[PDB]
């Protein structure tokens, strides 16, 4: 948990414009948060660069998880090897507003990094699944209470992200 160069916006949340691959190769953390869809299939986004980095480790691990336990629901969460980027990797659900999921269900995800003291993580729900960014955001600071370091690879996002949190 060697962070280094983010900023705090809140007494738990600190944000930084960096690849979360390349802060989990640096940093070791003991959790790393996955933007996961249901099926645990990782085949691009955040969850297909943490699995390309496992040299898909991570996508034959999740196969046997769900093999035995089922799809997870919206708003859940399962907790994994994290391989060489983390003792643990964290594979959270967020909606896809964009398939008409109810972004109330963004407040259930985040509530998953509280079973975590410290966790590298990326916004849920901000890529593909189409929920804004600086809202998701928001939600995560209501909502986490544990200690959460994001990364932002998006330089013009995070840009956004810290002016619109001063
Ligand atoms: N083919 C894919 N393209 C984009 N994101 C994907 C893909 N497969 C899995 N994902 C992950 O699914 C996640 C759904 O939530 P996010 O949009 O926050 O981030 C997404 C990625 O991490």
């Amino acid at each position: 948990n060697s962070f280094s160069g983010y900023l705090k916006l809140t007494d738990n949340v600190y944000i930084k414009n960096a690849d979360i691959v390349e802060e989990a190769k640096k940093v070791k953390p003991t959790v790393v948060v996955n933007a996961a869809n249901v099926y645990l299939k990782h085949g691009g986004g955040v969850a297909g660069a943490l699995n390309k980095a496992t040299n898909n480790a991570m996508q034959v691990e999740s196969d046997d998880y769900i093999a035995t336990n089922g799809p997870l629901k919206v708003g859940g969460s399962c907790v994994l090897s994290g391989h060489n980027l983390a003792k643990h990797c964290l594979h959270v659900v967020g909606p896809n507003v964009n398939k008409g999921e109810d972004i109330q269900l963004l407040k259930s995800a985040y509530e998953n990094f509280n079973q975590h003291e410290v966790l590298l993580a990326p916004l849920l729900s901000a890529g593909i699944f189409g929920a804004d960014p600086i809202h998701s955001l928001r939600v995560c600071v209501d909502t986490v209470r544990t200690n959460v370091y994001l990364a932002v690879f998006d330089k013009n996002l995070y840009d956004k992200l810290v002016s619109s949190f001063l």
